[PDB]
């Protein structure tokens, strides 16, 4: 059966209500000891939290067993949960990534905890998954459309979000112009565009364009990731204004020179950053702007 699913262009509950994405992204694969993250989250207000899994490619696999404790965990706290697998991240310029085939193979593994929980969580297949490498990004909307099409045949009936090239940042702007043609290839249009913006995006300009023309055209869209060198007052702002989710990256636990971008000190729920200050407590942010899933009630 379908749940959460797609109408006009926007993300629906399955009784019809709008549902508004406002949440942030928690690294489970790398710390799977730090679980009460999500009620940590959860009582920052959010209504969405974006799950780190591995298919094993390049990190540990998360087993089925697993996948249905995180599962449980989102419920249990009232929070729609967006599955993603990591090991796409840069195809093509990153060595030892997964392809999207690949990322396919595990969402099928996983078949039998995910069918049924269609109103709880979205799929996000792979993230950001071309890096700059031309060859490669050219493939994006015929590896793109070839995933999801591989996954309705198995009977995912859940709404997928799918990730653009250029590491998530599509500065090339091969997503934005190709998106059509993936968003055809879905039978049951249950398919939403999520960008991740970061320093292509520290223009106000390059922002409102890039998602006025989603907005425009009818194209389901999210900001999938965000980080704040992005204009996050404007990010945040325009997405209030069109009606658009928005995922922030994250909620801590970063490592490779973008330890800046933990919302919170060590896991530790009462202990934020600035950047955590901004986005849950901010204008526009989470706190303010969050209304929990209708499903839940």
């Amino acid at each position: 059966a379908t749940g959460l699913h797609v109408k006009n262009g926007r993300l629906y509950e399955a009784n019809g209500q709008e549902f508004i994405i406002r949440g942030v992204s928690h690294p489970h694969n790398w710390y799977p000891q730090h679980t009460q993250a999500f009620a940590d989250i959860k009582s920052h207000g959010a209504n969405t939290v974006r799950v780190v899994l591995s298919n094993g490619v390049r990190w540990s696999k998360n087993g089925p067993s697993d996948v249905a404790n995180v599962i449980s965990l989102c419920k249990q706290n009232r929070l729609i949960c967006m599955l993603e697998v990591h090991d796409t991240t840069g195809y093509g310029e990153q060595s030892g990534a997964s392809t999207l085939d690949q990322a396919v193979d595990y969402w099928i593994e996983l078949k039998s905890v995910l069918q049924g929980e269609e109103d709880y969580v979205l799929i996000n297949i792979g993230n950001e998954p071309y890096g700059n490498d031309s060859a490669t990004v050219a493939a994006w909307a015929t590896d793109t459309s070839a995933a999801i099409q591989r996954l309705r045949a198995a009977g995912f009936e859940h709404t997928l979000v799918v990730d653009a090239p250029n590491w998530g940042q599509d500065w090339t702007n091969t997503m934005r112009n190709n998106a059509d043609q993936v968003y055809a290839s879905d039978p049951t249009g249950n398919t939403v565009f999520s960008i991740h913006m970061y320093g292509v995006y520290s223009q106000a300009s390059t922002i409102t364009s890039y998602l006025e023309h989603f907005v425009n055209a009818g194209l389901p869209l999210i900001i999938g990731e965000f980080g704040h060198n992005p204009d996050e007052d404007t990010i945040m702002a325009e997405a209030e204004r069109l009606k658009l989710g928005y995922i922030g990256w994250s909620w801590s636990g970063n490592g490779g020179g973008v330890e800046y971008l933990d919302m919170v000190y060590n896991f530790d729920g009462d202990n934020l950053s600035p950047w955590g200050e901004r986005i849950f407590y901010g204008p526009n942010g989470i706190a303010s702007t969050a209304k929990e899933a209708v499903i839940f009630g």
